[PDB]
């Protein structure tokens, strides 16, 4: 069944949408916790998308099993030790990951978040816990793994203790920033907090990546590359709408996002419009295929590479020439990157 087997890298996944259900209701029960049912493949189904929703359903997903792993420490560890092992299952040579650790925490982060009321469990040992179980799991099993860590939109309090964290847990195992959350919310690429974070992150050296034209316009897209500074995009199908700002991107390789699979299930897709990628092929741009949540999209990156294999026309030919350029563009040192580059083309000889 695959529908590419040489190797893959992947470079946008979100950790905690990438979580397994065996795994959360195992938490979910030994917390007390306990959530919308017992037997794995139903659980799946409710916290997994089928179809196009709105923002609150869709946020509500993150609610069900959410809870069950922020606060625990062993949680944390075990999910990101068996993300790198889905990640082997999957082809992929080379994974960069991201999450908010505000997110998973339950200590120092006001507000906190799930109505989780109080621990002891900071965004400090989040990222670090997280990371361990990355090294673990790469060291078990064989794929390259590093880490971005996520701002979020709506609460720009957060952003300088994310580039100070960027910059603390540099290397072991973290390279670089982004923006996510719903990029919807009116002014927020130029949120002060945010943009201070990535100044700081020009200043110190923190690769850069940004959520931007998913959802909102050409100017969300703008703001991120004028503005932010961005080294690459997470989707960015509404450049499209500005030819310009699309030509200029072309003229300069823009590494983008891409998810195709999520973003029918989002809605950023009409599926009677040219999906983005397909133009994206066509133009010859620089650009990655990318799974983007596993766990509430149902899906693997086979379900992407399939889904475009026989929706859109493409071949194995294209399918090498994104992963390369996705290995380009990747967030590792010019000297390990020359590496990654050298064990790809040789699979595809
Ligand atoms: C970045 C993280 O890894 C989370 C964030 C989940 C979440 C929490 C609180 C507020 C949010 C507001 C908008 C969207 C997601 C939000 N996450 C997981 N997947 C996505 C996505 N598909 O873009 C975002
Ligand atoms: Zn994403």
């Amino acid at each position: 069944t695959p529908a590419f087997d040489k190797p893959k890298v992947e470079l946008h996944v979100h950790l905690d949408g990438a979580i397994k259900p065996e795994t959360i209701l195992y938490y979910g029960k030994r917390r007390g916790i306990a959530l919308p049912a017992d037997t794995p493949e139903e659980l799946q189904n409710i916290i997994g998308m089928d179809k196009p929703l709105t923002l609150p359903d869709f946020l509500a997903k993150f609610d069900y099993y959410m809870p069950a792993i922020a606060g625990c420490r062993d949680a944390i560890k075990r999910i990101a030790y068996e993300f790198v092992e889905m990640k082997a299952k999957d082809g992929v040579v080379y994974v960069e990951v991201r999450y908010s650790p505000h997110l998973l925490a339950n200590s120092k982060v006001e507000p906190i978040p799930w109505n989780q009321a109080e621990g002891d469990l900071t965004p400090d040992e989040v990222v670090s816990l997280v990371n361990q179980g990355l090294q673990e799991g790469e060291r078990d099993f064989g794929v390259k793994v590093r880490s971005i860590l996520c701002c979020m939109r709506h609460q720009p309090s957060w952003s300088s203790e994310v580039v100070e964290l960027c910059k603390k847990y540099r290397e072991q195992t973290v390279v670089a920033i982004d923006l996510a959350g719903d990029e919807t919310i009116e002014g927020s690429s130029l949120f002060p907090g945010h943009v201070q974070a990535y100044a700081e992150a020009v200043k110190s050296g923190v690769h850069r990546t940004v959520h931007a034209g998913e959802v909102g316009s050409a100017n969300v897209v703008k703001e991120a590359v004028d503005t932010l500074k961005t080294e690459r995009l997470g989707h960015g199908y509404h450049t499209l709408e500005d030819t310009t700002l699309y030509n200029r991107l072309r003229q300069e390789n823009m590494h983008f996002e891409i998810c195709p699979w999520s973003s029918y299930l989002t809605g950023a897709w009409k599926p009677d419009t040219e999906h983005a990628v397909i133009r994206f092929k066509n133009d010859q741009v620089n650009y990655s295929l990318n799974t983007d949540d596993p766990l509430i999209f149902k899906s693997t990156l086979d379900t992407d590479y399939q889904m475009t294999k026989k929706d859109m026309g493409f071949t194995e030919e294209e399918f090498k020439r994104l992963n390369i350029n996705a290995a380009k563009s990747s967030f590792l040192p010019e000297d390990e990157k020359k590496e990654l580059l050298d064990l790809l083309y040789k699979a595809y000889r």
